């Protein structure tokens, strides 16, 4: 039984690589992480930092979420991220993604106890 916290980790964490070097990164990770069942997940972000470092964001800069909520936090520093976005030729079950690597601050929504990231809001 997957919790909100577990789902965030499966969908967004990639501590095992410091960055994505291959144009094929997204294609592989999207499939490995169970993100292409029934439909191709259109957009997804992978974070190349330790789990503890991402969890620490929950006590960082409080910001408004894109939905108007107040339980969003922004990392003080930029972090290693990889953006996966479905291409214009992607067609389920043949999901195709464009891989974009960059250093951005992340914005996550936090909940519970312990207070941890449950949703990936944005990158800036």
């Amino acid at each position: 039984k997957e919790t909100a916290a577990a789902k965030f980790e499966r969908q967004h964490m990639d501590s095992s690589t410091s960055a994505a070097s291959s144009s094929n990164y997204c294609n592989q990770m999207m499939k490995s992480r169970n993100l292409t069942k029934d439909r191709c997940k259109p957009v997804n972000t992978f974070v190349h930092e330790s789990l503890a470092d991402v969890q620490a964001v929950c006590s960082q800069k409080n910001v408004a979420c894109k939905n108007g909520q107040t339980n969003c936090y922004q990392s003080y520093s930029t972090m290693s991220i990889t953006d996966c976005r479905e291409t214009g030729s992607s067609k389920y079950p043949n999901c195709a993604y464009k891989t974009t690597q960059a250093n951005k601050h992340i914005i996550v929504a936090c909940e519970g106890n312990p207070y941890v990231p449950v949703h990936f809001d944005a990158s800036v």
